């Protein structure tokens, strides 16, 4: 394998953390090659879930909860910290929050989060690296409570960065929320990639394609399928109760991706830098609500 830039895995990975018997387990927790039943059963289906009171209110909770999640970590971006530490920190305060790490034994994935440093895309997992002044480091949280999946994540500075990785990191939120701003009922999904696509060129980024945004609720992620590039062929229309992710990877350089070997790393076929912002949103009748919110600050943590 030749790697596309200067980050290389930092092994060996700290023994897999166990989850108390307690908390209660999507479908996959225990296959053994973290295969949901339920998801595979619905693979191919274009029809969207039209969610029940009960389940806006099981998805308004969860999404608070890995809110909460996410702002642990925020607070421990900073030079030497590890990403396998981020990560433990993670995984007990998903715990302790009675909720599964999501991304646990999904598919294997051998970590409670996504850490994701400069080139990597996306799907970065935890590892003994220390983060260097300068990175930039998206952490990717997902938790399980009660049937109900909730996810998001930020891009986050480590210490002080260029101006490319400010650009990079402002348009990409920018990016996100001005699509945020276009969801209603009546508006089709593929229109959200040309919202994207036409900020990130416009700022001499391009767009990462092999990695979409999703529907989410009783299923980690099925329908809707939503690129965040321009003319793609998304399929549906928003209605009021369907919930999905918005979640654009904008790049440096070229949108084009490949894996590590480790079967999960999403970097830069280019070595370039990409940065990524994630919600999950409840379609309303006057438009949407971000049920990943931050509470306690009207911005994300980069510009605060
Ligand atoms: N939370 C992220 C993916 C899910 C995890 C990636 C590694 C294991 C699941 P997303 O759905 O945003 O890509
Ligand atoms: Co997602
Ligand atoms: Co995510
Ligand atoms: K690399």
């Amino acid at each position: 394998y030749r790697y596309t830039g200067k980050l290389r895995p930092h092994y060996p990975l700290m023994p897999t953390r166990p989850v108390p018997s307690y908390i209660q387990r999507p479908d996959y927790a225990d296959h053994p090659l973290g295969m949901s039943e339920s998801e595979q059963a619905l693979k191919g289906t274009s029809q969207i879930k039209l969610l029940s009171s009960e389940d806006i209110e099981g998805m308004r909770l969860v999404c608070r909860l890995a809110r909460e999640v996410l702002d642990v970590a925020a607070g421990m971006i900073k030079p030497g910290v590890t990403t396998e530490e981020i990560d433990h920190a993670v995984h007990l305060a998903c715990i302790a929050r009675n909720c599964y790490p999501s991304p646990l034994n999904y598919y294997n994935f051998p970590k409670s989060c996504c850490t994701s440093v400069n080139e990597v895309i996306c799907h970065g997992i935890p590892d003994r690296r220390p983060l260097q002044e300068g990175d930039i480091v998206n952490v990717d949280i997902t938790l399980y409570r009660n049937g109900y999946h909730g996810d998001l994540n930020e891009t986050f500075f480590v210490g002080e960065v260029d101006d490319g990785a400010r650009k990079l990191v402002q348009t990409t939120y920018e990016c996100l929320m001005q699509a945020i701003d276009a969801v209603k009922p009546g508006v089709r999904y593929r229109e959200l990639g040309n919202i994207i696509q036409k900020h990130a060129q416009a700022n001499g980024f391009s767009v990462v394609r092999s990695y979409c945004g999703h529907g989410i609720h009783k299923l980690f992620h099925t329908a809707p399928n939503v690129p965040h590039y321009a003319k793609n062929k998304a399929v549906g229309v928003m209605k009021s109760g369907h919930v999905f992710t918005i979640e654009p990877m904008i790049c440096e350089g070229g949108w084009q991706d490949e894996t590590w070997p480790d079967g999960w790393t999403a970097v830069t076929r280019d070595g370039k830098r990409s940065a990524q912002f994630e919600h999950t949103l409840l379609v309303t009748d006057t438009g949407c609500e971000i049920l990943t919110r931050r509470l306690d600050s009207a911005r994300p943590h980069f510009m605060s």
